[PDB]
């Protein structure tokens, strides 16, 4: 609006993508990015992959080159923590006491690592006990990915698995602990969890499921972890401990500002929070999925880009793209893993291919409806799966597992059934 000033809280992929999106959709007003992080906004996925492997330059991580902020006239204010929002005056209050005025406010606060209770005090503070979320976290762990050293990963989520895969490649003695009965218990089917556990075990990782960490042993001098103790009494000697038991959405700001909060900042079809002038986006945002007809909060890059762009369109009086099936990816041992949709509430699963090799797709179904698909080294079936989920195609369930029948044809028939037959 040439006059309307927009303020974005959070310099993560979400906030940065909103900033450049805005200026790309023809926003002439001023754009301010305020983030507590001091570093240059960078990519996160590399931190448990190539960067964690020391095979990518720090420079390749930048979301956008520093010149780009200048060129696009985007003001970046780092190392600054926003402590409050005054919806009334329409201001943002910094930790130094300063205040910024806004006509439009975007909350791209992401989330923070969920603290491991038995790791409070000295444990957490140790140089060899880290969580993985910041550039600093990554480099600190990378400096310690040492051959023959012993690593204990506490947490069996995708990042946990990606870390274990990188540490293994680095020839460390790796042990991964999960309280769940099987890795990725909540988001995949048993046979899928079996694939990962065998993949990693085969690779050398010792996975201990249904295992709980009661505490740690430490050295009095260095104040470093020396071992991980399990509830069952097992002692795991450790040189490095990487904890990851989930993410906590940063909602405090909206919470104290009277905005609706529920395991994330609540937004409507227009990305608006309880307050019309305030929008939320990214890992922090809880929105309604019309595709699944329920409130969700996605923590993924594609989710950030989709939401970010939508916000830019709206604020620029443009029309937002139609909701797209959610998806994300994971890279482990060079295996291309891509997942689309949300598997919650599935009745059965159908495996298209053999689970005895990284080359198959797993369709998650609730009745005859396909909820999600996890593909392993199948980029084309993944793209085709996107279509099915998004457009709710009536693909024939009994043909999904049959590999003699191309997925393209199964889809073609489903679309044909939609046209000529009621
Ligand atoms: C190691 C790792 C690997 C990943 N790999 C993948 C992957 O392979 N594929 C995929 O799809 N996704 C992956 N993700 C997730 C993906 O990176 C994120 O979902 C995406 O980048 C969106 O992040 P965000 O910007 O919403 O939140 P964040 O990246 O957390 O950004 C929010 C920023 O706002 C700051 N902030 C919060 N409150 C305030 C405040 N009051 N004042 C100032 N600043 C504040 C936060 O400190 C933070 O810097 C990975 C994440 C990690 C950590």
């Amino acid at each position: 609006n040439a006059n309307d000033n927009v303020v974005i809280v959070g310099t993560g992929l979400a906030g940065v993508e909103v900033a450049f999106g805005l200026r790309a959709s023809g926003w002439e007003g001023n754009i301010r990015l305020v983030g507590d992080a001091t570093v240059i906004p960078h990519h996160l996925p590399p931190l448990s992959k190539a960067y964690l492997a020391g095979k990518a330059t720090a420079e390749s991580l930048y979301l956008r080159t520093p010149d780009a902020y200048a060129a696009q006239n985007i003001q970046l204010l780092g190392g600054t923590q926003v402590t409050a929002i005054n919806r009334d005056r329409q201001q943002v209050i910094l930790s130094d006491g300063r205040a910024l005025d806004y006509d439009r406010l975007v909350l791209a606060t992401g989330g923070r690592p969920r603290p491991l209770p038995v790791a409070s005090g000295a444990v957490g503070k140790a140089n060899n006990f880290r969580y993985l979320r910041t550039l600093e976290d990554a480099e600190c762990i990378r400096r310690q990915l040492i051959a023959d050293n012993r690593l204990v990963v506490i947490g069996g989520g995708y990042i946990g698995l990606e870390v274990a895969a990188t540490a293994i490649k680095a020839n460390m003695h790796v042990t991964l602990l999960d309280t769940a009965a099987r890795v990725l218990e909540r988001v995949t089917a048993p046979p899928v969890s079996a694939f990962y556990e065998h993949l990693h075990r085969e690779a050398g990782v010792d996975i201990r499921t249904g295992t709980q960490v009661c505490g740690f042993e430490m050295s009095t001098d260095q104040q470093k972890v020396t071992a991980v103790l399990c509830e069952d009494g097992t002692r795991l000697p450790a040189d490095l401990v990487i904890a990851g038991i989930g993410l906590i959405p940063n909602c405090e700001l909206a919470s104290a500002a009277g905005l609706q909060v529920d395991n994330g900042i609540v937004i409507n079809e227009h990305m608006q929070t309880s307050d019309p002038l305030i929008m939320a986006v990214g890992d922090c945002a809880r929105f309604h999925s019309q595709l699944y007809d329920r409130w969700v909060r996605i923590e993924s890059v594609p989710n950030a880009l989709e939401q970010a762009r939508k916000i830019a369109a709206i604020l620029c009086g443009k029309v937002p793209r139609d909701e797209a099936a959610p998806w994300f990816w994971s890279d482990q041992y060079e295996i291309g893993l891509k997942m689309v949709g949300l598997s919650e509430g599935y009745d059965r699963i159908i495996v298209r291919g053999s689970l005895a090799q990284p080359d198959f797709s797993v369709f998650y179904l609730q009745g005859d409806r396909v909820l999600a698909v996890d593909t392993v080294n199948r980029p084309v079936e993944f793209n085709q799966s996107k279509q099915i989920i998004t457009d709710r195609l009536p693909v024939e369930p009994n043909l999904l597992g049959d590999e003699s029948v191309p997925l393209k044809e199964i889809i073609a028939a489903a679309k044909a059934e939609l046209s000529s037959a009621p």
